[PDB]
């Protein structure tokens, strides 16, 4: 009676993440003049090409090849023997830009296998490229990249519904390098200085698999490499394979867009039940008229109370009409470029992630 | 064990998402015709009189690009601009290179058929359920179909004032019973449907319910209290591209289980089986339907993992949802007796060399009578 599971998560130069960081960049700049601005803003990229296409409602005039220029050098693409860089890229603006003059079914996930309330397969996976970017940015490895992939499969047991993380069975980890540093001085780094300081040791063991730099090289990388497209790490921005998925991507969408607001309010409701003591596992499922049409909590077993008893709990202490989430949860503050990278669910940093007292 | 609700969505051939699928996928077609071992990514962009063409092929086939994708916009029913967007007269972009040399000696270059590494690193899902003959969700099979009935009797000339955009939405209610589910009656189904500036919506809901619905949900679903939408939003004159933006990949739910199961991430239009993105998500399937079709079970989950480079896979998980005699642990090992998931040997047992891929782009790419995932395999055991 064990199992494994795995997730996966990407780094901040990473071409499809990129595209969800530029794409939240422009809602942050929209929105820093116009907080009623609407944006639906998708970015494509590829060899020498950022190009920026959708519909905006805004008062608003944005710098786009500052707002475009200024991102790619945060990740870090600033010469041609890298790839990419922000200084001689093409930026082409298809947008289509108005002055002023939808329903669905969305999954909030927790578990209380981590202090940040999520699956340790996706946080491990998260933090790992977290330090790769961490090490690269201070000197300490300055081969490295921005182009980078991590995956982490942990073996489990099951106990009354809630899951017990017992190792890590395998670790993968890919990264864009330089062309001086030589194979077995990569694989050493990644093992001692990256995953050795990430993962707790309790964790690790002489079993452990690790597949680093698997491909054996890994010069050509970013969006020469590989095309890049806004929301299509949807997995990787939300719980790594656990829970379920609606199917709507976040970035470049503005908060009255329910896609985003109320599955930020589903992970609420979640991290509240499991952080309240009620549950140690739950999946929360809302249908949608601004109240909702129906709710229904899947504990796995893991509450002494009932299904019917928790949604009473959930009904005596939230609002979930778009309209009251929006105010509740600060949402018309440009502050959505932190989300696109690293994943939108277990950081301290945002609203969505303060659990609420209940009272009942 | 107790009743619920759940919907699942489903988009026509001119959503713009479904678009650029759509377009991806007749690019691997027209490649695969000439070069069977094409190595293609091919990612497309939609928008107001645009397709572009982004993304890595290393091909010996010689392809005509504006050929390809004019005859798709041309084949999905765009060509006037009052339905906004004509394949004519529309801009096509092309930027399309070589891969990355790098990515090739890791994965392909000096190896055997059946060696091949995985294109990528990544998870996958398999998923099914005993609920229809199709053994797929009730939600989603009736979604799909509903779209599938729209763009047929368009196409014949049944309802020729109906135009290529569409969204449908089907709420079904449910019982479990002892982990497995149990659709009982339909509750809500919504239909928007792009349409000819000459007809009346009263006309037009009418034969909505009537040559569309009636013809496609069993009698048994449908009751006195069955809520319908049908063009709740009014007229829909202008569809597609046109005020909208749509890309590759960005329907991945629609694609595969309509909320049910679980999803890894990855996208299936544009690319050729060594990405086990689609490789390994087809043989999932295929694991999870063949457990089900031999009474193992009657409602599977199945995940597997991969490391660019490697030819096997890192990991397999089963789970049951409490509906087998047997554990989970027992259903793991039945299955590695019974399947060599291996890329490399996937494209032989599924023959995914064929141009056959076209076809998955719209309507799901499961529950489908021809294609080869859905055949299920005698198991040994
Ligand atoms: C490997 S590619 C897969 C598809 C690719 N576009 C192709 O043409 O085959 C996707 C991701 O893998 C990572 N990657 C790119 N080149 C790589 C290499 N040589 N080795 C390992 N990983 C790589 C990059 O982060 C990239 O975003
Ligand atoms: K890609
Ligand atoms: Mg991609
Ligand atoms: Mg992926």
């Amino acid at each position: 009676g064990t199992f494994l599971f795995t997730s996966e998560s990407v780094g901040e130069g990473h071409p499809d993440k990129i595209c969800d960081q530029i794409s939240d960049a422009v809602l942050d700049a929209h929105l820093q003049q116009d907080p009623d601005a609407k944006v639906a803003c998708e970015t494509v990229a590829k060899t020498g090409m950022i190009l920026l296409a959708g519909e905006i409602t805004s008062r608003a005039a944005v710098d786009y090849q500052k707002v475009v220029r200024e991102a790619v050098k945060h990740i870090g693409y600033d010469d041609s023997s890298k790839g990419f860089d922000y200084k001689t890229c093409n930026v082409l603006v298809a947008l289509e830009q108005a002055s002023p003059d939808d329903q669905g079914l969305m999954f909030g996930y927790a578990t209380d296998e981590t202090e940040e309330c999520m699956p340790l397969t996706i946080v491990l996976a998260h933090k790992l490229n977290a330090k790769l970017a961490e090490l690269r940015r201070n000197g300490t490895l300055p081969w490295l990249r921005p182009d980078s992939k991590t995956q982490v499969t942990v073996q489990y047991m099951q106990d009354r519904g809630a899951v017990l993380p017992i190792r890590v069975h395998t670790i993968v980890i890919s990264v864009q390098h330089d062309e001086e540093v030589c194979l077995d001085e990569m694989r050493d780094a990644l093992k001692e200085k990256v995953i050795k300081a990430v993962v707790p040791a309790k964790y690790l063991d002489e079993d452990t698999i690790y597949h680093l730099q698997p491909s054996g090289r890994f010069v050509i990388g970013g969006p020469q490499g590989d095309a890049g497209l806004t929301g299509r790490k949807i997995i990787v921005d939300t719980y790594g394979g656990w829970g379920a998925h609606g199917g709507g991507a976040f970035s470049g969408k503005d908060y009255t867009k329910v896609d985003r607001s109320a599955a930020y309010a589903a992970r609420w409701v979640a991290k509240s039940l499991v952080k309240g003591g009620l549950c140690r596992r739950v999946l929360v499922q809302v249908s949608y008229v601004s109240h909702p049409l129906s709710i229904s909590i899947f504990h796995y077993g893991t509450s002494q109370k009932s299904e019917r008893e928790l949604l009473e709990i959930v009904k005596k202490n939230f609002d979930l009409r778009p309209g009251v989430i929006v105010r509740d949860l600060d949402l018309k503050k440009p502050i959505y470029q932190r989300t696109a990278a690293y994943g939108h669910f277990g950081r301290d940093s945002f609203p969505w992630e303060v659990p609420k007292k209940l009272k009942y």
